């Protein structure tokens, strides 16, 4: 309690001691509260959306772009439970470390990632990019490490809005557990459940794979609220990746985790506005990025556990039996890499088809874990599917598609309406009309390569990119190969040919037309406009649209890609 989390109450009490009230009319009942002191929406793309003309009637596509669960407490495991927790992470650990070696990252890591821009989510300096210039800074980040050796933290503390930190913590975090992203450790090689880097165009081949397997369903229950339900026993068995560790490196992540993860301490702004300084033990709050790896970590534990409860492995979670140990320790031993692969593993999300449909109705330890699944009763046995193209998996469902050659594609898919709703959609405001138009050409290049097999967005794409000046340059399961000025048919042909593992025959594709689509009622299905009179005009009136984009832009070098396809092809 007060001894770790003390110091950095002090200094913030003392930074603003004019103003600090131990208000009384406070609204934490989980959370605990220690005083209070005085103190960027979605914007459209316009672009995207003179492109998209037929959308501007859709309210799915138009209510996107207009615009309390942390404060619950989740009951600590049974014996029993925390046992089979305590022996699948130490195996786990084990497994993911035979083939890397723990090792710190360094700054001038952490600098090139700030110079490529990326969400470090880091709140005296004016942006990131200048603070790693500056040696003042890293004299502080110095003085805070030194701390951390000392087992002391000082300026480590959560701003709550997403856990924001300032951009030292997050170095000193980075520094300690950025080797789990940095070196791959959920890659599906080293992990065999996860897939970290692999790609939105190797998701469903991966599915596809899981399906090979003899077994019962796929199953994909969400858990509600995953990042609540992380107990202080699943951040106590993530810290034992700091076993695998040597030196002052074990030193340093043993203190992340000691201080900032199983100690917490946020500022959250109160509208009534008073800045209360809450604190906590338990839940979620690290990085966006190490949240993934522990998230992936954590789950992959909860998920071979309930893959053993199915298959009786073990009887009751109030107690394990020696024997029923040494039977866990030797089922892990014996099948726990086989089991491993019977799943695919994003964070908080997952696809697992186990041994057989006995796991549906293996539910104790997973409640008891805390890992409470989303729409559907406690009790209630899971709703498997029988066919690996209905799974829905990072948001997707993919689609078995064969090419007039024979060769078979597994493409991404979601209701399209949400896909055009994301791209009228900007992050930010005070941009140029040039970064508006390079930010519509990423969303224009990522269907082109991912949701080309979607009539609409093939045809929206090509606007887009005819829109957009030709040289204009466009501005983590995903690898994002649509970030590049090269042609988007070279592109396609390393991305989905060359360098896919699923593609015997690497006969190059010389045109579009070669590259298929959706069939014409599986589109409407999945959200196409194809058969309205609105998307014909549209469709049949695109150069008209484009020139209007082009006039507002001006006198740029521009080509047509409209040819490209069929109907405009004269
Ligand atoms: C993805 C993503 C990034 C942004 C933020 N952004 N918005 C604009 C308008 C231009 C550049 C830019 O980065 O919005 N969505
Ligand atoms: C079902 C179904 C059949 C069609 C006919 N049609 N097909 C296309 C590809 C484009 C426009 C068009 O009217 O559209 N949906
Ligand atoms: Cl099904
Ligand atoms: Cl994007
Ligand atoms: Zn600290
Ligand atoms: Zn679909």
């Amino acid at each position: 309690n007060l001894d770790i989390i003390g110091k950095r109450i002090e200094k913030i009490k003392q930074e603003h001691e004019t103003s600090w009230h131990y208000d009384q009319d406070h609204p934490y009942k989980t959370w605990a509260y220690h005083g209070s002191y005085e103190t960027a929406s979605s914007m459209v793309n316009g672009v995207v959306r003179l492109l998209t003309k037929p959308w501007d009637i859709i309210p799915m596509v138009t209510q996107m772009a207009m615009t309390e669960k942390v404060d619950t407490r989740t009951q600590e495991p049974k014996e029993g439970t925390k046992k089979l927790m305590k022996i699948t992470a130490e195996w786990l650990w084990k497994e993911l470390g035979k083939k890397k070696t723990p090792r710190m990252c360094t700054r001038e890591e952490f600098t090139r990632k700030v110079r490529s821009n990326a969400a470090l989510g880091a709140i005296k300096w004016k942006s990131a990019r200048e603070a790693v210039e500056d040696s003042g800074f890293w004299e502080l980040v110095d003085k805070e490490r030194n701390l951390h050796l000392e087992g002391k933290c000082e300026t480590c503390v959560y701003n709550m809005m997403i856990w924001y930190m300032w951009l030292g913590a997050r170095f000193l975090e980075f520094e300690a557990l950025g080797f789990l992203n940095e070196d791959h450790w959920f890659s599906r090689e080293n992990s065999l459940s996860g897939v970290e880097g692999e790609g939105l165009h190797k998701l469903g081949y991966i599915l596809r794979d899981v399906s090979k397997k003899e077994g019962g369903a796929m199953y994909a229950d969400d858990t509600a609220g995953w990042d609540t339900r992380i107990t202080l026993e699943d951040l106590k068995n993530e810290e034992m990746v700091t076993n695998h560790m040597e030196g002052e490196h074990k030193k340093l992540a043993e203190a992340i985790f000691k201080l900032t993860y199983q100690n917490k301490v946020v500022r959250v702004q109160r509208p009534t506005t008073v800045m209360d300084i809450i604190s906590r033990r338990d839940q979620r709050g690290s990085g966006q990025v190490v949240t993934y790896g522990l998230n992936t970590f954590t789950n992959m534990e909860a998920q071979l556990i309930r893959q053993m409860e199915g298959e009786g492995v073990f009887k009751s979670i109030q107690h394990l039996t020696v024997t029923e140990e040494i039977a866990v320790k030797n089922w892990l031993v014996r099948v726990g890499r086989e089991r491993l692969s019977r799943m695919a593993i994003s964070g908080d999300d997952c696809v697992v088809k186990p041994l057989d449909d006995r796991f549906a109705s293996a539910l104790t330890a997973l409640n008891d874990m805390g890992k409470v699944r989303k729409d559907i009763q406690q009790w209630e046995p899971s709703r498997g599917w029988n066919d690996w193209t209905q799974v829905p998996f990072c948001s997707h469902h993919f689609h078995e598609l064969i090419m007039k050659d024979g060769r078979v594609l597994v493409v991404p898919c979601r209701n399209q309406d949400e896909l055009i709703g994301r791209a009228r959609i900007s992050q930010g405001a005070g941009w140029s009309l040039r970064e508006t138009a390079c930010l519509g050409k990423s969303y224009a290049q990522m269907w082109s390569l991912m949701y080309f097999h979607r009539r609409d967005l093939r045809l929206a794409a090509n606007a887009i990119c005819s829109a957009v000046p030709s040289h204009w340059v466009p501005t983590i399961h995903a690898t994002h190969e649509w970030m590049t000025t090269e042609d988007m048919l070279t592109v396609w042909n390393r991305v989905w040919i060359q360098e896919n593992p699923w593609m015997e025959d690497k006969t190059p594709v010389e045109s579009w037309e070669e590259i298929p689509y959706l069939g014409k009622r599986e589109d409407q299905w999945c959200g196409s406009l194809i058969g309205l009179t609105s998307r014909a005009t549209w469709a049949k009136n695109i150069q008209t649209a484009i020139n209007q984009v082009r006039s507002l832009i001006g006198n740029e070098e521009y080509t047509d890609y409209m040819p490209s396809m069929k109907r405009f092809r004269r």
